[PDB]
Parts: C-alpha cells; sequence; structure tokens
C-alpha cells in the first residue's frame, strides 16, 4: 500500500522490448539453459555460452535477426551437446563456489556489468557445472546461496567424495579442486562480512532513491556507493551513521527502515554477528518491501514488454498474499523475536517451513507471469533478503540451541587444519574432555593422533607436557580396555579387532617415545595422517549438523587433495577382472546361455562386492571360483565369442599370486611374535599401569609395590617375553620417571631393571637358537615346493598340504614360545679373569684465555690472588698427576690365581693319589679356607654381626628397593656387576642345609662376612649415588653461563613455515617458492637446536627471522596463493661499585674450590698411603671423606654468583674479565669431578665384582 513507482524506474533493469524479442530471450533461454546441463570441453563451451552472452548484449541495441540464424548455429551446437550425462550426489559444494560467486558478481561490482569481465568466466565455469533458467538469473543485467557465510563444514561431504566408475568422480574431485584453487582468492577475503557491506550497498541505492534533489545528500550518495571496498569498508560506520541521520529527514513511517540502520551498525562491530546481521537484512527486507508495495497495479507502465495483456492485477493479487503474511508484520517480527531467544524446538519447525514455503512462492512468482518482469525482479530480490535474514537467525539459534554439534566442529577444525598443528596440557585436557563428550575406534584414535603429535612435539624437552599428556592418554586407554575385557566376561568383534591393534600402537608408542632411538615421524605423514583420520571422523558423522568455526576454511579444502595425493593390489587384480567380466557379459546378454550367464553374473557380483585391505585372499578365492565357471564355459562351447585372452592374464596373475603367497609364506615366525606381543602387552600393560599412575592422586609402599613388581616379573615366565618386558619396564620407568608426581617409583623400576638384567643373555641365545630351528625348517618346508610348472586345479591342494606343514611348525614354535622363562635366571662356577684418571687440560677450549692472559690491567688492578690461570690449571693437572694411585679385589685376585693354580695341582686319580696326595690336598683346601677368612676377619668384614642385617637379608625383591640408581657406559657397567652380585647374595644366603655335603659354623661365618661386604658396597654406592645427584646440579648450575628466550616464538615460526611448506608443496609452476621455503625453515630450526661462533650463528638467525619474514612478504604481495596468504597472515601475526662485593664472592669461592681440590689431595694421598695399610673399613671411611669434599656447599655459592650475575647487566671491559678469569677453573673442577667420579666408581666396580667372584667361589666350594 505505498510508493513502488520511481524505483522500477531507477532500480528499473533490462528487459525484453519486442514481442519477438521475448521470444528471442525465452527461446536463448531454454536453448543455454539445456547447454549449461553437463573438463577441457568445459572451457570450449564456456566460450560457447560467453559468445552467446556477448551476441544477446548486442542484439539487445535492437537490431534483430543476425542472432536469429546464429543462435540457430549456436542450437545446431547446443544439440549436437544435446546428444551427450551428469548423475552425482552431495556435490553441493559446487553451489558454495557458486554462492562465493554471485556475492563477488553483486558485491565487488557497482558499475553496470553485462558479463563482460572475467567474472562472468568463473560465474558461468561454476554455473554449467553448478546445481541450477539460467538467463532469468542474468535477468538482473544493467541494474542492481546465502548459509555459506554460515557453515562450509559440509566441506567434510567433499571428503566423504571420496569415501563411497569413482575414478569419473576422482577426476570430478580434481575439478572441483581445480576450479576451487580458481576461486581462491575471493574466498580468501572474508565471507560473512562482505554481505555486511552488500546490504550497505544495497540500502545506498534505496536510500539514495529515497531522495531525488538532495546536493549534499547527493554526494553522500556518491562516496555511499564508493566502488572501493576496503575504503568503504574503512567509512563502514560513519557512512551508516550519516546516513542514518540523512534518512531521519524524509517522511513518517520509515522507522523499519531506520531500526534497520540500528542492528546493522553493531553487526560490523561485534561469535553474535550472525543474529545482527539477519535481524537488519529482515529489517531493510520489510522497509523497502513495504515502500515498495501498493495494494493495487502500480506499474511502470518505453523499453517495457510488448504487452496489452494485463493480468498484473492477477499477479498483484498473488504477490499480495505473500505480501500478505509480512502485511500484517506479526510473523515477521514474530519470527524476528523468535530469532533473538527463546526458542525451544518449534521455531526451528516454523522457520524452516517459512524458508521452504516463502522459497515455493518466490519459484512460482518467477515461473508464472513472466509479466510484471521488472516488478517481479526488485520485490523478489527484497524477499530474497528477507529470506536470508529468516535462515540466518535460524542457523544461528539452532546452533545456541542445541550445541552438541559445535563440538564436533571445534575437534574437527583442530583434528585437520594447520590453526591445528601449528602447537596444550590444558588443551589435550581440553580436547580429551570433549571426545569424552564425543562409532569408539575412531575415538581412540583420535586419542592415537593426538599422541603422535605429542611426541612430534616433544622433540622441539620438558617432562611435565609430555608425562600428563600421556598419562591422561594412557588413562583413556586403560579404561576402555578393561571396559572391553568386562564387556568380553558376558562387527563388535570387529571393533575389539581395532580396539586391539590400536592398543598395540599406543603401547607401541609408548614403547617408543622414552627408549629414545630415534623418534621422528614426518610432519606431511602426520598431516596426511590426519586427513585419514578427518575423513574416518566424516564417516563417524552421519549429520551436517556441525557449523563453520569461521576462522579457516581455504587451505583445508587443499587438505583432500594432498589425502587424495601421495591390500591395494586387489584395485588393479580387480580392474583386470572387472573389464574382462563386462567383456564376456555383453557377449553372453547378446549370446544367451542361461546357466553360464547366471555364473558370470554372480561371478562378478560377488567378485565386485567386498572392499576390504585386510581380507585379500578371499578375492583370490572369489578369482579362483571366476577361473572354474570361466574354464568351464570355455571348455563348454563357443569357438568363435569366446573372450580367452585376459582368461590366460588371469592365469599369469594368479600364478604370480600363489608366488606372492609362496614368498609372503615366508614370514610366519614374525606372526606368531607379534601374536605373543599382542596378548601380552595388555597384562603387564595394566599391572604395571595400575600401580605406576595411580600415583596422579612410601618407603614401605614402595617395597610393597616392587615386591608385586618382581613378583610379575618373575612371575612373566614364558620365555621370550622377558626381552620385551625388560624394554618395556625400561620405558615405563623413563615415561612416568620424568613426572615429578613420583619420585621413588623410578628407582624401583630402573633397578628392576638393571638387576633383571643379570640374566638376559643366555635367554636371548635360547631365543635365537629356538628361531634357528624354526627357521631351518621352514626354509626347509617352503623349500620342499616351488614354481610348480603344472595344477590350475591342484593349487589348493598343495596350498593345504602346505597349510597342514605350516600348522605343525606353529604348533611347534607356539610350544617353543610357550615354554616358561623360569628357566635361566640363574648362575654356575666358571673361573674367569677380569683407567686411572683421565682429564681435560682445556687452556686451548677457551684459549680467548690465553689473550687476556697476555693482556686486562684494569682487572689487575684488582688482586685475585690466583695470578696464574694457566699454572692454576697446570696445578689441578699436577694434583690428579701425583695423585693418580683395590685390595679387596688384588688379594681376591692373589686367593683366585691360588685357587686355579691348587685346582690342578691336585687333579689327580681317587684311588692312587687316595693313597697319599688326597690327605694332604683336601687338609690344604680346608686350610686355604681357614686363613681366607681369617685374614678376611682381619681385613674388614667381621662375622656375627646383625644389627642392620635384618634389613638386607630379607625380601631379596624390597631389598633392591632400597638400593638408589644413578643419575644419568661406564655407570652400566659397575650396575649390572654389583647387581648381579646382590642377585647371587639372596639365594647364597638362601643356601644353607646342604653345605655338609660339600662338608659348618663356618659357613654361617662366611655368610655373615658375605652381608657384611654387601653393606660395605651398597654404602659406597649410597655414597655414589649423591656425589652423583650433586655433581648433576653442580653441572646443570654451570650450565646456565641479546635474543634469548624468545626461542619459543622462533621454534613456532619456524613449525609455522614447515606445516604450510608441506601444504604449499601439495600444489597439484608453483614449487620455486616451494623448496625455498623450506631452506628458510630449516635454518631457523637449526637456530633452535642450537639454543662466539654462535654469536654469528643468532645474528644469521634474526637476520633469517627479517629475511623470512620479507621473503614470504613479496610472494604473498606479487602471488595470491591464498594458503601462503594466510599463512603470512598469522606469521605476521606472530612476527612483529659492587666490585668488591662480588669479586669477594667470587674469589672466596675459588679459592674454596682450590682448598677443596688440596682437601682431596690430602685425602686420597691418605687413602693412598693407607691403601694396604687399614683393614677394608679404615681406608674405606677414607675414601668416602675424600669424595665428602665439599660439592653441595659450591653449589650453593655457585647458584650465588649465577643469581648475581644473571639479574646484573654483563660488561665484558670488568665483568667478563673476572668471569673469563674464573669460569674456566669451574670448568675444570667439573671435569677432575667426573674424574674422580669414574675413578672411585670403577674402584668399587671392580673391588665389588672380585668379591662377588670370591662369593661364587665360596659358594662353588659350598656346591662340593
Amino acid at each position: 500500500g505505498l510508493h513502488m513507482q520511481a524505483i522500477w524506474d531507477k532500480w528499473h533493469a533490462f528487459v525484453p522490448r519486442t514481442y519477438d524479442q521475448w521470444s528471442l530471450w525465452n527461446t536463448v533461454d531454454k536453448l543455454l539453459t539445456q547447454y549449461v546441463n553437463a573438463s577441457m570441453e568445459t572451457t570450449a563451451c564456456e566460450v560457447v555460452g560467453t559468445s552467446l552472452s556477448l551476441l544477446n548484449k548486442v542484439l539487445v541495441e535492437n537490431e534483430v535477426g543476425d542472432i536469429y540464424s546464429y543462435l540457430k548455429i549456436l542450437g545446431k551446437g547446443v544439440n549436437e551437446l544435446k546428444s551427450s550425462i551428469l548423475p552425482e550426489n552431495l556435490v553441493n559444494l559446487f553451489n558454495c563456489l557458486a554462492s562465493l560467486d554471485l556475492l563477488h558478481i553483486f558485491i565487488k561490482y557497482t558499475t553496470s556489468s553485462f558479463f563482460l569481465t572475467d567474472d562472468f568466466v568463473r560465474f558461468i565455469r561454476v554455473c554449467f557445472h553448478s546445481r541450477i533458467g539460467n538467463l532469468l538469473t542474468l535477468l538482473h543485467g544493467i541494474s542492481f546461496f546465502d548459509f555459506c557465510s554460515l557453515t562450509t563444514g559440509n566441506i567434510l561431504g567433499r571428503i566423504a567424495l571420496a569415501f563411497t566408475s569413482a575414478n569419473i568422480f576422482e577426476h570430478a574431485r580434481l575439478a572441483l579442486l581445480q576450479h576451487f584453487m580458481d576461486h581462491s582468492s575471493l574466498l580468501a577475503e572474508d565471507s560473512s562480512t562482505k554481505m555486511n557491506l552488500i546490504l550497505l550497498q544495497r540500502y545506498a541505492v534505496i536510500i539514495s532513491i529515497f531522495l531525488d534533489q538532495g546536493k549534499c545528500e547527493k554526494a553522500n550518495d556518491l562516496i555511499t556507493k564508493l566502488s572501493l571496498p576496503y575504503e568503504e569498508l574503512a567509512e563502514n560506520f560513519v557512512s551508516i551513521l550519516e546516513a542514518c541521520k540523512a534518512f531521519l529527514v524524509a517522511n513518517s513511517e520509515f522507522i523499519s527502515y531506520t531500526y534497520t540502520e540500528r542492528f546493522i551498525h553493531s553487526l560490523r562491530f561485534l561469535q553474535k554477528m550472525l543474529k545482527n546481521q539477519g535481524m537488519a537484512y529482515i529489517y531493510f527486507a520489510s522497509g523497502m518491501l513495504l515502500v515498495y508495495v501498493p495494494d493495487k497495479p502500480f506499474d511502470p507502465a518505453s523499453t517495457v514488454y510488448r504487452s496489452l495483456n494485463e493480468s498484473i492485477v492477477p499477479l498483484y493479487s498473488e504477490l499480495e498474499f505473500f505480501m500478505k503474511s509480512v502485511v500484517l508484520n506479526q510473523y515477521i517480527f514474530e519470527l524476528a523475536m523468535r530469532l533473538s531467544k527463546e526458542s525451544n524446538i518449534a521455531v526451528v519447525e516454523e522457520a524452516k517451513s517459512f524458508v521452504t514455503k516463502w522459497k515455493a512462492y518466490i519459484e512460482r512468482i518467477r515461473e508464472a507471469y513472466p509479466q510484471f518482469v521488472d516488478v517481479y525482479e526488485l520485490i523478489l530480490s527484497f524477499i530474497s533478503f528477507m529470506i536470508y535474514g529468516i535462515e540466518l537467525l535460524m542457523f544461528e539459534a539452532k546452533r545456541r540451541l542445541d550445541e552438541r554439534s559445535q563440538i564436533l566442529s571445534t575437534l574437527i577444525l583442530t583434528l585437520v587444519d594447520p590453526s591445528s598443528f601449528a602447537r596444550s596440557f590444558d588443551d589435550v585436557s581440553n580436547l580429551i574432555e570433549q571426545i569424552k563428550v564425543l562409532n569408539d575406534s575412531i575415538r581412540f584414535e583420535i586419542y592415537l593422533f593426538l599422541a603422535s603429535r605429542l611426541c612430534s612435539e616433544k622433540q622441539h624437552s620438558d617432562t611435565h607436557s609430555l608425562a600428563n599428556s600421556f598419562v591422561l592418554l594412557a588413562n583413556e586407554f586403560y579404561i576402555h580396555n578393561a571396559k572391553i575385557k568386562q564387556k568380553e566376561l558376558e562387527e563388535v568383534v570387529i571393533e575389539r579387532k581395532r580396539f586391539l591393534q590400536l592398543q598395540f600402537a599406543f603401547w607401541s608408542l609408548y614403547n617408543e617415545i622414552y627408549s629414545e632411538k630415534m623418534n621422528v615421524i614426518p610432519l606431511e605423514q602426520l598431516m596426511n595422517t590426519g586427513s585419514y583420520l578427518a575423513k574416518k571422523i566424516k564417516v563417524k558423522n552421519p549429520d551436517m549438523i556441525a557449523s563453520s568455526g569461521f576462522d579457516i576454511v581455504s587451505v583445508v579444502l587443499m587438505m583432500g587433495v594432498k589425502s587424495t595425493n601421495e591390500p591395494s593390489k586387489a584395485i588393479e587384480v580387480r580392474d583386470l577382472i572387472k573389464i574382462v567380466e563386462s567383456r564376456a557379459i555383453s557377449l553372453i546378454k547378446n549370446w544367451p546361455e542361461n546357466f553360464v550367464l547366471r555364473g558370470l553374473k554372480d561371478a562378478i557380483d560377488a567378485i565386485l562386492n567386498l572392499s576390504p585391505f585386510s581380507p585379500i585372499a578371499e578375492y583370490l578365492s572369489k578369482l579362483e571360483r571366476v577361473f572354474h565357471l570361466l574354464s568351464e564355459w570355455e571348455k563348454l562351447a563357443s569357438r568363435e565369442y569366446s573372450l580367452a585372452n585376459e582368461m590366460d592374464l588371469i592365469k599369469k596373475k594368479i600364478i604370480d599370486w600363489r608366488k606372492f603367497e609362496l614368498s609372503n609364506w615366508n614370514n610366519l615366525l614374525k606372526l606368531e611374535e607379534y601374536k605373543l606381543s599382542e596378548r601380552v602387552y595388555p597384562r603387564l600393560y595394566s599391572i604395571l599401569q595400575f600401580i605406576i599412575l595411580k600415583p596422579f592422586f612410601f618407603t614401605k609402599q614402595n617395597l610393597c609395590e616392587s615386591a608385586s613388581i618382581i613378583v610379575q616379573f618373575i612371575t612373566d615366565l614364558t620365555v621370550g617375553e622377558f626381552q620385551l618386558c625388560l624394554k618395556c619396564l625400561l620405558s615405563f620407568s623413563q615415561h612416568a620417571a620424568s613426572l615429578r608426581i613420583c619420585h621413588g617409583i623410578d628407582a624401583m623400576l630402573l633397578n628392576i631393571y638393571h638387576y633383571f638384567e643379570q640374566f638376559l643373555s643366555k635367554v636371548s641365545e635360547a631365543i635365537h637358537t629356538q628361531k634357528q630351528s624354526l627357521e631351518n625348517s621352514i626354509k626347509e618346508r617352503i623349500l620342499l615346493m616351488s614354481w610348480k610348472d603344472t595344477n590350475v586345479y591342484a593349487l589348493k591342494e598343495s596350498a593345504k598340504k602346505s597349510h597342514a606343514e605350516l600348522f605343525k611348525v606353529l604348533h611347534r614354535y607356539r610350544e617353543v614360545l610357550r615354554q616358561p622363562v623360569s628357566s635361566y635366571l640363574s648362575q654356575k662356577h666358571d673361573w674367569d679373569s677380569l683407567e686411572n684418571n683421565s682429564a681435560m687440560w682445556v687452556a686451548k677450549k677457551v684459549n680467548l684465555s690465553p689473550s687476556y692472559i697476555e693482556k686486562t690491567e684494569i682487572m689487575k688492578l684488582v688482586p685475585v690472588r690466583f695470578s696464574n690461570t694457566p699454572t692454576t690449571l697446570r696445578l689441578m693437572w699436577t694434583l690428579f698427576a701425583n695423585v693418580e694411585k683395590s685390595t679387596f679385589t688384588n688379594m681376591v685376585s692373589n686367593l683366585i690365581t691360588d685357587a686355579r693354580e691348587l685346582m690342578k695341582l691336585t687333579p689327580e686319580t681317587i684311588n692312587d693319589d687316595n693313597l697319599s696326595e688326597i690327605k694332604h690336598l683336601k687338609s690344604r683346601k680346608h686350610l686355604l679356607l681357614t686363613e681366607t677368612f681369617k685374614t678376611l676377619k682381619a681385613f674388614g668384614l667381621q662375622y656375627r654381626v646383625k644389627a642392620g642385617i635384618e634389613e638386607n637379608l630379607s625380601n631379596l625383591r624390597n631389598l633392591l628397593a632400597v638400593i638408589p640408581t644413578f643419575p644419568v657406559l661406564s655407570i652400566e657397567k659397575v650396575d649390572r656387576s654389583l647387581m648381579k652380585s646382590l642377585d647371587f647374595i639372596p639365594k647364597f644366603q638362601t643356601l644353607a642345609g646342604h653345605q655338609h655335603n660339600d662338608l659348618v659354623p663356618e659357613v654361617q661365618k662366611g655368610v655373615g662376612l658375605f652381608n657384611s661386604m654387601l653393606s660395605l658396597q651398597l654404602g659406597e654406592r649410597a655414597q655414589l649415588v649423591e656425589f652423583t645427584n650433586e655433581l648433576l646440579a653442580l653441572k646443570n648450575v654451570y650450565s646456565e653461563v641479546y635474543d634469548h628466550d624468545f626461542e619459543n616464538r622462533a621454534q613456532a615460526v619456524s613449525m609455522l613455515c614447515q606445516i604450510y611448506a608441506i601444504v604449499i608443496q601439495k600444489h597439484s609452476s608453483f614449487q620455486s617458492i616451494g623448496h625455498e621455503l623450506s631452506r628458510f625453515a630449516d635454518l631457523l630450526s637449526n637456530k633452535l637446536f642450537p639454543s662466539a661462533d654462535k654469536v654469528s650463528s643468532i645474528r644469521d638467525q634474526q637476520k633469517g627471522i627479517n629475511d623470512l619474514i620479507e621473503y614470504c612478504r613479496k610472494k604473498r604481495t606479487e602471488l595470491p596463493e591464498l594458503s601462503y596468504c594466510f599463512k603470512h597472515l598469522v606469521s605476521l601475526q606472530s612476527l612483529k661499585d659492587e666490585f668488591l662485593n662480588l669479586m669477594n664472592f667470587v674469589l672466596n669461592l675459588f679459592d674454596s674450590l682450590l682448598s677443596s681440590i688440596e682437601t682431596a689431595t690430602k685425602n686420597m694421598r691418605t687413602f693412598k698411603e693407607l691403601a694396604e695399610t687399614s683393614s677394608f673399613i679404615e681406608m674405606s671411611s677414607c675414601f668416602s671423606k675424600v669424595l665428602r669434599a665439599f660439592n653441595l656447599k659450591f653449589q650453593s655459592m655457585k647458584l650465588s654468583s649465577l643469581k648475581e650475575k644473571l639479574r646484573s647487566s654483563s660488561v665484558d671491559k670488568m665483568s667478563c674479565q673476572l668471569l673469563m678469569l674464573f669460569l674456566p677453573v669451574c670448568e675444570q673442577f667439573i671435569n677432575l669431578a667426573e674424574s674422580v667420579l669414574d675413578y672411585f666408581i670403577n674402584v668399587h666396580n671392580s673391588n665389588l665384582d672380585s668379591l662377588s667372584k670370591i662369593s661364587t667361589l665360596f659358594f662353588m666350594v659350598a656346591n662340593n
């Protein structure tokens, strides 16, 4: 009931003029719409339709007839195209690119554009492949789909393009990827904000037309249609406010199209923008709608169509009905009210009904009444803005209604995209939490994918992140494992199959994480496996409910390309089979048989049935049945109509296939090996992970847990496992040992390994021996049949014979592995026969010290009183030199030499030497034991002591549990020897009640001296572990001695560099900046790995940071390549006095070190003197006091100077002259520290294993 006149004189589009011109319009429309039904010929037909539009606009200049014949020729061409089709499904992403096309068509062009520029090229190139009269869509020419500003996550279907012949689909998928590369930059500016600028431009047109002669307002329309979208976008708020003010000067009842501008203001200011935009669109829609809605025919009725037919009254009635629904405005307003809030479930149904019903109303308005062409045009354009408003509000509200799907959105955008793989324990907890909130095989598979990314990120050094991540991951896996166990107590079988296999994967990475050989999984393999998990996550979601995250949907389309780029022999075999199957199916479809046709039909029916990559041989069985039926219908008849050449091809293929089964049949020991591990890892997994991973929530507790642990490992008696389990315990040890939510469990695990590490080598020998037996057997058996040169028939029966032989060998291997590992944990009586002090004269290792040793005087005014750091280094080296100077080992060796000499020296016969020599020999043997234990009872080791022996004697498990391990290969030697010693200790204590066979109380005396020896040993071990932890701290202390601590940011930019390098490397004339980019990537990574010549390295590193800021910036500038544009966007986002005090402190520390070394000189020199001048105790405690030369106090003062220097500014002229004058000798102290640690360390190993050999000698004496 309003004006509607001048808009049809100011929008006032182009339209057919003559009745014959309307005939030409509709005829050309019918033709070209047929022509856009259904590669390189697509580009040809694009040129065809382009020139046809050129000629139609030429005829629109009203000189008719040339295109009557010319378009008749083009119609002959289109009809020759009509001899040529197009089935597809879920190709809606083509309609999404079409939407981006129509948006770039409308918004980026303000002038009249009669499809001249390449926007028409991209639009037609989509269009003739797109979904949906095309000239009616062209009908808004000299003038002025939507929800792909909401949810582009329908790209999931694109990866679900490749999932469920399909090679036309696959080259079409490459075509869709090609067109996506074509529509790159306009899809990469921004969606969903450009439509705001579109509403600005449309209302600019309408409100500019709302006046006629406002001069400053005419300049306002001039700048308010200023077709610089960045400049207009900067102008946005100011232009909108000025438009509000100039719109206020209009007539009354404009409050609908005034309050439009309210919501549209903050809509481009606000996540939450969607509802503001939808309200604004519905508002400005109804504003110009009720503006240009009359309650009568107000036509613009030259340049109109030839019609004195005037049922514009009836079409105005039909337009007035859908005006009637919004005429009251209760429903538009009511729908708008529903969009803001309070929508439970009914608003979704009502809104979808409104969208559909008004949509079909617009469609019928298009189809019937082509009359009122200009009228239905402007009206339906406003109504399209309305329905876009109603549905955009519907999508925002339905997202806020049931937010289950947005969980899958935040997972799926962060499961496969560069924004995820940029770079956690909080986020790992969050995504594990949301995964719990998110059939289940994929739900564990994503946990595996996050795990692999965790180990990958692990290389770039911390325990807390990787630790807690892995702990939470294993918590999930253990809960699921016991869930499957209890469910087993009562495709589900296939579900359990994938559960067990991925369980093997998870514990495989768990034994691979901290065993630390080489943990590189390639980042491209990481991302592409992310894509396989992404489309498998697509399989998991049977709904498109998830709504875009709206921060990236551009490169993530290209991740499906590299997934389609970069158990499969079934494909080629089925290809050859399908070729010959269709050949014979046609030749039988034209010459019937009525029996063999059913045969080959069911053959191709079941042959192409399965698509499994684990089932391969069943396809070989299907091909065997096909060759059987083909042999039948070949031998029946038809000397003409047979195919028979691919039959020979199938003969050769089955020949090589059975040959492949013959070769792969050698792989069977690994088969039961992996079956053994798949049954193995869950048990020790659940036990040790329960008692070592409850500790996210003492000494007696550690002892009890060690009792259960050693009970398990010794109870793990099924040989072969012990190699795997020993490796596994070392793994669980370290990869929970870096967790500081337990401390002692590390000691129990590592000692449990390193003293279950005695027995390993003989077990390995027996294992490889039985392996040799079965391998020789299999070599004979697969040698016992060859390329048979016969028997297409008897192939299966010969295979059955080999299957019997393999079954025999499998039972044999199951037996040999199923033997218990209780066997090889012992030792026996075998004669065996068994470094001083290294250094580092590191004056050249500093050597910028020699120059300032020739230079300075400002430092020389200060007296250090050391005064020759050269001669200080000489003094330290000369100290170790003279102090370079074991009797337990030495007397043990003298006794063992006498033992071998006597053992051969009375090796004579029984009766003849029993005449004389047996008496003197046996009595001398007893005298050897007597004087041995006597001089022993002198040499320390007093008998009859049990005050601290009640600890060491019982619970060999818990006695092992006390043994403190060293912090960080001589250490391995020492630990192996004394752990073997303590291994012999428990059974030797338990070895009473059979000594009189060897033939007393002195047996108890020997047992006591043995316990005393092990006690002195273990105390030496405790002091060693103490000095080890102390020097480890001090090495970290000296370890902390312009650009630093932003190296985290450097590492992150390197990570993104490598990621987007793989991305642009998936381009399939663009590879030139591919490898080039990677060059910069590697330099930054090398700098991170490094984190004097290093100052040049960091200078070059920061200069490379500048360069790779610039060498992307030109390529982002001088080339669109919009993936690299987003990457460089994230890159550029990430990118841009007390002299006496510390002097006396430091020289005090230096002299403290020098006197500490001199104290060590006195102490170990006395140890050298009182070496034999002692009895195993005095020199023992003396050496313990020698090691008790002060370290931790020196560690304290070193940390004091570390704090005093780190907080303070570093000056090369004075502060660094002293630091150079000192810190060298600190390095010297660390050097000689590790030297003495090794010297006494190997001394401990020497004396320990020497008396351990003496103890095994005593047990050998106890044998007989």
